């Protein structure tokens, strides 16, 4: 035996999914990209409905000038920390960008969303402060408190009761941070904000959300699930991803703190990597600029997120939440095997859909994960429907 | 008092050092980037010496023409992880083009070189294992032990005696992991690899070597210093990065364990971030193979860093290094404000370097790092010794 012993399960689970005569799900290779709904996977010509480019934003024509741009004027990359050679015009670009959307005075970006929080959350909590979490939070969260030296406190998924009584038993005095998120990326369900903060605050916490799964789409402004309840001016962070709506790698945290910068004076994550290549922080820029207006673009991702979780609740299929709350709709079945077939018969006859990844799913849970785009026609969207329609008859789901 | 009360000491500092009447050495904004090797900073043309660009890739024409073609083809970014939505033609392009530039079977590309390490070590060195470190490794290579949940050994730096002393002491049973870099990236120097993992080896150790600052011209294929000391087929893991010698951002790991693959469904920093922007694995593709054969930049990188250690070292400056190890020279100072005057009166002059970073510096050692790059041009080394001649003698170094 040696180091890699330790993953003889994990292959022969992967093993055991393969016998049953499926697509490898967790190898599949986009081998052109037509458009933000389109692609050729396996040679064929495939909708895509598991993307998370709710925003359609990776094919708009100002975004890809502005990455273009960026490489023939400022090269491929900037080899260097955000802290010594990594800061060029189009990092001071996306910062602003960021403050004008958000409307705070301060904000630091990450090389992904992933380090963001694997480095606010251990930046910011130390040896004798708390982390308060919900059970069901993103891998990064976690990863982030393992990172960091703090006291790590987790609330039963989805409970303001359980919160309130896990910070409440917490000493008074140490400082502590309550991180939630707006939209979770399992189920596609939101959190009760307005209430988790108004207890956060009680307890004298500080609060940080990741509206990774929200951006461009929900509140007047496009910020968040925080924003459209009413909590503008109340977080004291907000976390986010350039990987969504944005269209491209990156994280970033925005805050109104005055002492906010000085995490750049101490977090390992921003400080000891390459900052973000010139076209990547130009694209953002860009596209984050864009989202403050892209009215149109929002009505069209809401009208086809509630065409296709309408039109699946009516035909029978479970879904993982009653009412369409997000851009994300979860499709529950029954077993591994049920959710195998469907994905199969659903990526033979033309659409990918996520299927839930094992180290990202609870055991006992089967489901497909679709994601809307802005970018969907609502023609697409009733053949999707028809898709799922014909997919699911045959399969026995419904 | 709250979370932030933990930096008055780091916002306190940072003013203290800018009492002294000097531009912020951490927070330089390029404005232009004409080339490798020319920028204009605070309005004024510059000389750039601390970038890490080593071979230069960042405006080659090939390079540049793969990224915009990657834009136009693939859109902005994947917007998903690996295991799912984000793996494009490029991705699979860009693991192969590792495969050949190093001989191996196994290639897995991460979203950045932190992450690489970050994965890698907390993945691979589980409880009731061993992760013996160098006492002065990269700052993501203490993370991922931190990351991980292994037992951790560091050995005093730079000893080969100290390794093998701390191995011997530990129980036979257990797998474990030897983590050691090529060159080091504080001062520049070598590591004595051949010693190092013939030490591994008989202690039944497996070896982790990270090659980030010596990729494109170590060793006859330029595969790193592991290479350049004979030891080839021995090394059981390379770690690197795509943001020195190639020029974007990303990480990797290449090997030819038959089982290594399988980590892909394991490691966390691998599934839970979004795969790199199709422009990024496409300029990275391209440039890791011109790689293979950039004989003439692998030629003028160590004329050029030869030219610059010798002059310096001749000129009377106390260097890192005795002989010209790699592409990185470290110009040792007696104080802070000796390095502060240094550096200033060298930017003010129009060439910038590095000033050594407080969170990766140790108490008490003050220095300039300078890195070469292929593509400066003989009369640049010597327009930058004449600086060098004439700063150092106005501030009183020589
Ligand atoms: C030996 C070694 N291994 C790994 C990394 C991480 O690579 P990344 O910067 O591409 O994430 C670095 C980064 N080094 C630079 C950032 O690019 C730094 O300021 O620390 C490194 O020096
Ligand atoms: C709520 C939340 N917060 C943060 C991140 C990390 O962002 P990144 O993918 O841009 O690193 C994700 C990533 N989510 C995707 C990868 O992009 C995943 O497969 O998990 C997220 O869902």
């Amino acid at each position: 035996r040696d180091l890699l012993s330790k993953f003889d399960g994990l292959i022969a689970e992967r093993q055991k999914l393969l016998d049953s005569g499926v697509t490898d799900p967790f190898a599949i290779v986009m081998e052109q990209v037509k458009s933000p709904t389109e692609a050729v996977i396996r040679g064929k010509d495939t909708i895509l409905l598991g993307t998370y480019n709710y925003m359609g934003m990776t094919f708009d024509p100002d975004v890809i000038a502005a990455g273009k741009e960026a490489l023939e004027k400022f090269g491929s990359g900037t080899n260097g920390s955000r802290m010594l050679n990594g800061t060029f015009h189009d990092h001071m670009e996306v910062e602003q960008a960021l403050r004008d959307f958000y409307g705070t005075t301060g904000a630091i970006v990450f090389s992904t969303g992933y380090m963001a929080n694997l480095g606010i959350i251990s930046t910011l909590a130390g040896k004798g402060e708390y982390v308060i979490l919900d059970a069901d939070s993103h891998a990064s969260i976690y990863d982030g408190c393992q990172q960091g030296n703090a006291e790590i406190v987790r609330f039963r998924h989805n409970s303001v009761e359980d919160l309130d009584k896990r910070l409440g038993r917490l000493p008074k005095e140490p400082a502590k941070l309550v991180v939630l998120e707006g939209v979770y990326s399992m189920l596609g369900d939101i959190a009760p904000l307005k209430e988790m903060v108004a207890v956060a605050k009680k307890h004298g916490a500080m609060v940080l959300v990741d509206e990774a799964h929200s951006m461009g789409f929900f509140g007047p402004n496009g910020r968040g699930v925080y924003e459209a309840q009413g909590l503008e001016g109340q977080i004291d962070f907000v976390v986010g991803t350039f990987s969504k709506s944005v269209g491209t790698v990156g994280g970033f945290v925005v805050s109104n703190h005055p002492k906010f910068e000085a995490v750049r004076l101490a977090c390992r994550p921003y400080i000891f990597t390459a900052s973000l290549p010139p076209s990547v922080v130009a694209t953002a820029t860009t596209s984050i600029r864009k989202l403050m207006t892209a009215h149109e673009k929002r009505e069209r991702l809401w009208s086809n997120a509630r065409a296709l979780h309408g039109g699946l609740k009516a035909m029978g299929f479970r879904l993982g939440t009653e009412t369409c709350d997000s851009a994300i709709v979860a499709v529950m079945l029954e077993d591994q095997e049920q959710a195998a077939m469907m994905w199969q018969a659903l990526l033979d006859g033309g659409l990918y859909v996520n299927m839930a990844r094992p180290p990202a799913t609870p055991a006992g849970t089967f489901l497909l994960r679709c994601s809307i785009c802005a970018e969907h026609t609502p023609a697409q969207i009733q053949t999707v429907l028809g898709m799922f329609q014909a997919a699911g008859r045959a399969v026995g789901v419904i």
